[PDB]
């Protein structure tokens, strides 16, 4: 378990992306402005509350000493910046109750803390996770291709739909059905909606790939590294659901313009893993806090240049698609 | 004859592909699964029988000492893995009855063995081939451009249609009209169907090119190396025929995902030559058997990720096309 | 102020363009000609007068010693060639009345001289600018993204629309609403038109980028370097306005064919900054005059090859679009 | 005059093409053949006669010692192979009656000889050309952009239409209106047709460019090197005229497949300059004759692979377009 956690960190950081669907989106700007920078509002709503900011640190780690170190650093960045921080899968702490790598709330009482568990875990373990972590939301992840590429992975999936119904019926905090970089498909969103799920994380291809990661671990099956749908394609494919389900978007988000692009297409908020992980591995925590504060300023200036005074206003922004996104749209 | 056989092997392995149409197909996956890996069924039907697996070793060699060696190795892989193995053209053994390079059945009694002859050969030779080889099916190949690029090649083709009618009327095993990498066109499929042919191998461009090979042998006419239609284009062009004729697909199949892509478009099974030839030239036979067993596991996991419990289910999978395939579809 | 002016010159010249939308436009020529070269007329009309030529030197500099040097050289080229020369923003001279870097008219009495001020400056400063410079027109620039990327930049924009109304009502020379390389959007043109603006400079992306420049100065935010719409995209997006507002076009104009392409789409005239700046930095003033004279000859020969005897005739020329421009047109 | 002729040869051979529109055309082949190679007929009709073969050596040279050498070699290739050979512009021999570089008929009595003159020359000179050369046809070339890029070039074109009417009315051999690599436009074809012209050479962009050549000579104006329409685009744009005017096609023809592609779109015959010039500069005349004989064999084999027994049959061949040709077709 501990070695897998550290290999995930290692190989995620090693990965080099060669395609990012955000680069196939162009926004039509506004030459003549309407607003002052100081009036631009960054707030959004999802999972039963209003949030000051429209981006969050997405599920990564916990379950090893390196995970403990990373989680402490992420918790400090998140608390200081007033943003949501979701830990990696809590399963490691269920198997080893001595594990203190997820225990960041005690020292960070103002932290907005979410946590994460796999849909393969029975609802009893989800309940235990929520009871132990007291999170603001629970991500319930779906990672079929990752499990199948792992020698130690799950092989039976018949129970997952029944599990999802159980989580929806029993978990006392908001649940977010959570992809892991393969891009959540519309049929899955429909099924989740039917079970009562009202928030999803589309987490698509373009950034971290767990096919790449598990294939580095196994040394096999590289031909599957580009499995799934890109982040923008998953978001475009989900448009019919954008007002019935809260769409959180992640996967290859590098910068505030990528965030804005998600919001233009009706995302409620935008998650980052690799970008933030790399920052914490490269700079001091104080420096990372400065960068994240800078992201807020960048969001406001981009919105100002788009004549948008609120996050909701972004959905009115006109755009052009190119390349693969455009070719795919021709077929939809 | 023997030198041509060995040059075919040499130049086929030397060839480097720069375009593969499978890379212009994207499958829409399923984040929320339905099935257990152990319930995924790989069986298919064509040429009058049910097959345990949906891929086969396609026609290559025989007629030289190297061909004998390769055929023994392929027969061992095929028998061990329970898959169809089709020999190269049997004409060499008709011309030289001493040739034992095709005689793999005697030592491999559980082998599913097919064989191959050119449509230029009169039906009497086809009958002799079937009588001598006792195959489960007979591929009857069409290779006009290859013949024309060969100094020793055929120059008269008026008789080929009459030959095809003869084979259809007289051969007592199922016949498969077989392309050799130029991509079987729809008009040919229609004509074949009219004669009573019910199974074809579309074998398109993207993998081994016999224009490339014969042009290496002759040192001339490289400008024809990309003759014909790509494997995916031939398959898409054949869609109107997919339920009146059994479409077998080959040409540039590298891995199990390429196989799955063929099946998504209604192929009954998928043939491999170069990929398997390279494996047998690189690894021990035992190692190749392991790789092929691994392909079965990979097919099941890809199907699981696509929520497909049977081969037939794959035809329901949604997709996106890009690049040349997309541009061509715009014109169809 | 002086250091910013010189950094603008430095970084503008350092910039290397990797995309130019003019290269995605193809003109259908005429094999059989109609006209003599000596009868081709280059005249155009905008901002209340007829001009002998359809290109001009666009706003750049003034406000430093290097700016004084450059402005003297540009004034000599412009006067000798009978073309419009627009200075950079005059704000530096408003803040420092000792500044003589814009004072080129006194030595060049036949110069067609325009000047420039930011829309952030109250109309009283615009009036002072016009009174001091006696220009043939006043460009009023909009540069929101540039201001936001500058540490010393504007942060309040609520007043800009009211300013534009004031300038339209009060300035006694023609005004041109002026982009700075981000590509003026159609909604801005509509708003400007409503206020009484009748001439705009679309100045789009493809040549000098002030995102690139300010980001070089700050060392941050390179992910915004390609902000805005390309020159051709802005021109195509403005087609509904081409006969209600005079469209001047600039941004990445390299040569006379780029000029012709703008005119084919109904521009009244074409502005150049970087190309002319680089010429004056590379060659003697006498040599630059020769090159600019050569541009006139080139315009005539291109028009002759297109069977166009006047600038207006160019709007009848047929064309093909490719790449991004074509993909964007598919979406409009 | 002599130095210009030799510079044309030099720079034409130096040129490297980076785009060839023939590479954006794919032909749908026939897997099941109908015909014998020995029954495939290569004959065609244009300019008042039947021709044994559908390709010709297009206008190049004459007017210098090197031109005399090249013309003797081309005449020997053409006579031996039974194909049309068109000399370069005869104007040099009109200005210098001592010039013997075009005098190839006397030694080659079975030669099919055409000649060439510019439309700028009055009909009296065209008549003198035909009287002196006794050609089977007269190409009358249009090269406006080339003339304009030449320091010694024509500057007055008002007379060209009247000249064309004169040539049509007076010249006693068939006339071919002849482009020089810029791609003859449909409006020109219409005008020519109205004057009585019934054969044109579309000579488009993709091979030799006289913009490139004249710009190498002058050292200026490289930005015009890609002027005009590609060979395939000119041919596609001319489709409405293909049965009212005989379309000869040239420009970047490299090999027999390029020839076939022209014929698929209704060309009567296909011209080659650079390819044949390079052959004569690289190989012995005997070797070039072998290569050209080989082209005939290649045409037959390609036709056989397309189930075409005659040149006319090629117009029934199905195709796919890609890239720029496809994008342009989307706009037509
Ligand atoms: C090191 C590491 C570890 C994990 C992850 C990522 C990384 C980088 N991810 C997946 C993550 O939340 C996200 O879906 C993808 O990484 C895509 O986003 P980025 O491109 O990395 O921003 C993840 N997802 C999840 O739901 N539970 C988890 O425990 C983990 N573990
Ligand atoms: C060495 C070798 C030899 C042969 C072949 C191939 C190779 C590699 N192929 C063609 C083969 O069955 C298939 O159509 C193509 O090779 C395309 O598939 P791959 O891209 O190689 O998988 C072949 N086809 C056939 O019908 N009869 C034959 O005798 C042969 N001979
Ligand atoms: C050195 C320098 C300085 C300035 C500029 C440019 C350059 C190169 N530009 C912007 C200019 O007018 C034009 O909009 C862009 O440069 C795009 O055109 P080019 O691609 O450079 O031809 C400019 N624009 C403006 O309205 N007022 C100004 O003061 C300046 N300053
Ligand atoms: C050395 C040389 C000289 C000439 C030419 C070409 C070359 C290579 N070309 C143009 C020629 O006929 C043809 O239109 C173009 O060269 C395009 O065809 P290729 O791409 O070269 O096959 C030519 N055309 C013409 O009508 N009269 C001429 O005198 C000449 N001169």
């Amino acid at each position: 378990t501990t070695n897998r956690k550290d290999e995930h960190i290692l190989y995620a950081l090693e990965q080099k992306s060669s395609y990012n669907s955000f680069d196939e989106v162009e926004l039509i700007h506004s030459s003549l402005p309407l607003y002052n920078l100081d009036e631009i509002d960054l707030s959004t709503e999802f999972a039963g509350r209003k949030w000051d900011f429209p981006f969050y640190i997405n599920a990564m780690t916990g379950g090893s000493n390196k995970g403990r170190e990373i989680n402490q650093k992420l918790a400090q960045v998140a608390e200081s910046c007033g943003i949501l921080f979701v830990t990696g899968s809590y399963s490691a702490a269920l198997k080893n109750p001595t594990d203190d790598s997820f225990s960041v709330k005690s020292s960070h009482p103002n932290l907005l803390l979410g946590t994460n568990i796999g849909l393969d875990k029975p609802v009893e373990l989800g309940l235990q996770t929520v009871e132990e972590m007291n999170p603001v939301l629970l991500q319930v992840h779906v990672n079929v291709m990752q499990e199948l590429l792992m020698p130690e992975g799950e092989r039976k999936f018949r129970s997952w739909q029944s599990h999802l119904a159980d989580y929806s019926k029993q978990i006392p905090v908001p649940i977010v059905l959570k992809e892991v970089g393969f891009g959540m498909d519309a049929k899955t969103i429909e099924r989740a909606y039917e079970f009562g799920v009202r928030t999803v994380d589309l987490s698509g291809r373009g950034g971290t790939s767990f096919a790449y990661i598990e294939n580095r671990r196994s040394g096999q099956r590289d031909y599957l590294n580009q499995w799934g749908q890109s982040t923008m394609q998953a978001l475009l494919n989900a448009q019919e659901w954008k007002d019935k389900v809260e769409l959180l978007v992640s996967g290859g988000v590098r910068n505030p313009l990528d965030m804005i692009k998600c919001l233009v297409f009706g995302a409620k908020a935008v998650g980052l893993s690799r970008t933030v992980l790399e920052l914490v591995e490269t700079y001091t925590v104080e420096e990372v806090i400065g960068i994240v504060q800078g992201w807020k300023a960048d969001l406001r200036l981009i919105m100002c240049s788009l004549n948008c005074a609120t996050i909701a206003d972004l959905q009115k922004v006109d755009y052009l698609l190119y390349g693969k996104l455009k070719e795919a749209k021709d077929q939809m």
